[PDB]
């Protein structure tokens, strides 16, 4: 039994493209992302995902659909990550860099899986095909998976 | 925000009656409540719930649903309680007292609140209505209420 500590991410996919965030600095720095971050005390978590694209990106967003939900453990950490992740298509102001993220469009033929978190590989197919699901990861550092489980679910 | 730890509680309620268990040694020890615990490394919530119904009361489940989340915030204590309720669909077996747990079947319109925990009087007619539900409750110590919220939702 370890604690969780809540985070959200987000995904813009439109019909051809998605909207990825280069990390600049702290946790995951170096790689395309949604946006996203912890949970703060008193709001939804949905809340927290569409102030966290906010921040993050510039865009305001006026509602947000859940499509995943990803529990990442870390060697040497006690704390479980568990991220609850949504998705948009409908946007209507442009994203600005920001001190954490530089936001950038990818075609869907095009996307940066080597350059993202290496778990990506596994779930972002699963969102693409307007699925949902359930995941866990645990890593060694940054780079090594040593166990993980991904299911499709019709609830998240 | 605190981090939280992952608890099921699952409630066996049939059209006429409700069953409940007097819990003996612990946590909320003295009060009546449905069946639950801790869910366990790798396990989903729902096995965790299956499980701790099975092991508290002795009852098999064959289908069950989640109807509500509950989290709970101690003051003075340093991680959340996020709590997943469950009601079941189909049983078989008979209730047996276990160490922790002695159960008692009860009609629904005798719900024994005031031997009940005390955020229970506000979820618990949503339960009884098959409306699903978030709340959050902050207590200090056992038995006061100093901030909740509770809100039906389409989907837990
Ligand atoms: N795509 C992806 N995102 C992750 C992983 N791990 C992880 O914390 N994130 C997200 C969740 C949060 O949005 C963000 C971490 O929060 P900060 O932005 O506060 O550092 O990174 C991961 O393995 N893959
Ligand atoms: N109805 C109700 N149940 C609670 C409350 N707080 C709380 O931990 N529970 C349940 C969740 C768990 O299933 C159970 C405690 O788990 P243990 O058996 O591990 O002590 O008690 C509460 O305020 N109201
Ligand atoms: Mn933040
Ligand atoms: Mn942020
Ligand atoms: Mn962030
Ligand atoms: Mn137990
Ligand atoms: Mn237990
Ligand atoms: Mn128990």
């Amino acid at each position: 039994m370890k604690a969780s500590r809540l985070y959200t991410l987000v995904l813009v996919l439109q019909p051809q493209r998605v909207l990825l965030g280069m990390k600049k600095r702290g946790f995951g720095a170096g790689r395309w992302n949604g946006f996203g971050g912890k949970v703060q005390e008193g709001e939804t978590i949905e809340d927290g995902a569409r102030r966290e694209l906010q921040e993050e990106s510039g865009l305001t967003v006026d509602a947000l659909h859940k499509v995943g939900q990803i529990v990442f453990e870390f060697v040497g950490e006690p704390e479980l990550m568990d991220v609850h992740v949504f998705c948009t298509d409908s946007i209507q102001g442009t994203p600005v860099e920001s001190d954490e993220m530089r936001p950038c469009w990818f075609q869907l033929d095009q996307i940066p899986f080597k350059d993202m978190w290496p778990d990506d590989s596994y779930w972002f197919p699963l969102l693409l095909q307007k699925k949902k699901f359930h995941g866990y990861f645990k890593f060694q550092g940054q780079d090594t998976i040593l166990d993980y489980t991904l299911r499709e679910v019709d609830t998240v």
